[PDB]
């Protein structure tokens, strides 16, 4: 796979992010993970750490997988990379978010994120507290 340049517009919440790609601004949802909905537990921490993470990167990039590139929304399905840290697995090693929605063909991260899952419940941190 191959990081791509972007640029932050604004973050949305935990597992959706507004970026300027291709000089078009697109909706991105997260590849791999659910974060709770805002309005649910650890919602609004999702939302903050996401946030924070786009907002404080000097440099984000996307990585697109090799399937489908957008959903039946027109949003983007990507990994985003916010200094090199992909926000992914980030949020998923601070049990901010679960592994979910792995489709086969976009799943390059599984293994990756799947492994941080454990540490993060391991903790009993957050989600798995
Ligand atoms: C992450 C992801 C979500 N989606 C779709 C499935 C879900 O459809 P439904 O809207 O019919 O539930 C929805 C979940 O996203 P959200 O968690 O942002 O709601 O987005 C994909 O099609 N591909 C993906 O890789
Ligand atoms: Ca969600």
């Amino acid at each position: 796979l191959h990081k791509e340049p972007a640029t932050l517009i604004k973050a949305i919440d935990g597992d959706t992010v507004k970026l300027m790609y291709k000089g078009q601004p697109m909706t991105f949802r997260l590849l791999l993970v659910d974060t709770p909905e805002f309005n649910e537990k650890y919602g609004p921490e999702a939302s903050a750490f996401t946030k924070k993470m786009v907002e404080n990167a000097k440099k984000i990039e996307v990585e697109f997988d090799k399937g489908q590139r957008t959903d039946k929304y027109g949003r983007g399905l990507d990994y985003i990379y916010a200094d090199g840290k992909m926000v992914n697995e980030a949020l998923v090693r601070q049990g901010l978010a679960k592994v979910a929605y792995v489709y086969k063909g976009n799943n390059t991260h599984e293994q990756l994120l799947r492994k941080a899952e454990a540490q993060a419940k391991k903790e009993k941190l957050n989600i798995w507290s």
